């Protein structure tokens, strides 16, 4: 069964960028719920239950028809937020191979950020914006609700190994930014953990 | 050209059920934005810009994929919220023809409320919960993002004429309820304008 992962920090660690009140609720309420609903659905699926959530979401089509939707939403939700927590930290600097790779595939860090911001801002409704690695090339893609590029094109409309990502569901930014999602996206640049992204990139490049 | 309609009441007229701060932000920011993005899209579509928003959304299939998407989301947003504002009011009582029709298609008002609450709660991500009239039968359905049953089955995955509806995007309840969407849904019963719902049921158009 899945468990709510402990965070790499206290809820107020991303202040004054991401509000601690949201961090706590996002963690203990929203993320906990994805874990509970996922476990409920996995109760009658012993073989699928052993898999780490990241591997499960890559096999949604092998699940019984009546299990696909509930797990797609909740396993996706568990996997996305687990990655999200580790993908946040103050004081990091984009550098090394990840910086060079971005400049290589996007032309420059600026083209990258502008493209990411647009993807993040144009995602209508609930969803995520991602920086993924497709084989040997990085790209910016977005998914609806709790879908993940790890689920593949057929299901999520996107694909690739997620290096980093931004949650754009309104619950991730409403208490502090309300409708102003663009300001929330700007703040994200102050808390995206480039060291973790660099770590994931070194493992997959 | 569409315009942001004025509310039938003050921002605090729905309290202590729906908070005034949300009422204002939801109206002057969210709805206002759908109106603006919708007009920008219709600015290069004269043959369509003169149609009432409710009618435009039934003809989305007559638009190129690009305009279709932007209008589906924003014309839909404009139509749904214009209906929402008029569909809210305190001190009304479910009665007469509409109440008899509900008990008839659902068994009783409580059975109806329970089915509506389930539909509203189960709508994963952003979307709406509706009470629609399909021919001569009432039904409960939900749509994603700003989709409307007026768009037809193929586009929204639902159909029928909207009688009443509840917006379950998180921006509609996060400031006061945060993650507790169910408490928000329960409060809805105190502000749903049954007089206007009864009027729409009588007109059937
Ligand atoms: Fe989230
Ligand atoms: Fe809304
Ligand atoms: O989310
Ligand atoms: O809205
Ligand atoms: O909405």
């Amino acid at each position: 069964s899945y468990t709510l992962p402990s965070l790499p920090y206290a809820y107020d660690a991303l202040e004054p960028h991401f509000d601690k009140q949201t961090m706590e609720i996002h963690h203990t309420k929203h993320h906990q719920t994805y874990v509970n609903n996922a476990n409920a659905a996995l109760e009658s699926l012993p073989e699928f239950a052993n898999l780490p959530v990241e591997e499960l979401i890559t096999k949604l089509d092998q699940l019984p028809a009546d299990k696909k939707t509930v797990l797609r939403n909740n396993a996706g939700g568990h996997a996305n937020h687990s990655l999200f927590w580790k993908g946040l930290k103050k004081g990091t600097t984009l550098q090394g191979d990840l910086k060079a790779a971005i400049e290589r595939d996007f032309g420059s860090v600026d083209n990258f950020k502008a493209e990411f911001e647009k993807a993040a801002a144009s995602r209508f409704g609930s969803g995520w914006a991602w920086l993924v690695l497709k084989g040997d090339k990085l790209a910016v893609v977005s998914t609806a609700n709790q879908d993940s590029p790890l689920m593949g094109e057929a299901i999520s409309g996107a694909s690739g190994f997620p290096i980093m990502g931004l949650d754009v569901w309104e619950h991730a930014y409403y208490l502090k930014f309300q409708n102003r999602r663009p300001d929330y996206i700007k703040e994200f640049w102050n808390v995206v953990n480039w060291d973790e992204a660099a770590a994931r990139f070194a493992a997959k490049k």
